[PDB]
């Protein structure tokens, strides 16, 4: 198990993350038992579901 703030501490990186879902325009993705979020230059595939890009975590996995 994960908590928040063990996700948080964690540093963010530039690379690809798969099974992405969508929140209001805005994409997120599972690693680690930490939830990361999508920004800068962004390039999917896999119909909406890989992104690669700059993941930082914002909390943990529910």
């Amino acid at each position: 198990a994960t908590t928040d703030a063990e996700c948080l501490s964690k540093p963010a990186f530039d690379g690809t993350l798969s099974n992405v879902w969508k929140e209001g325009d805005s994409r997120y993705a599972n690693f680690e038992n930490c939830i990361y979020e999508l920004s800068g230059i962004g390039i999917g595939y896999d119909n909406d579901t890989s992104w690669n890009g700059h993941w930082t975590p914002v909390r943990a996995a529910d």
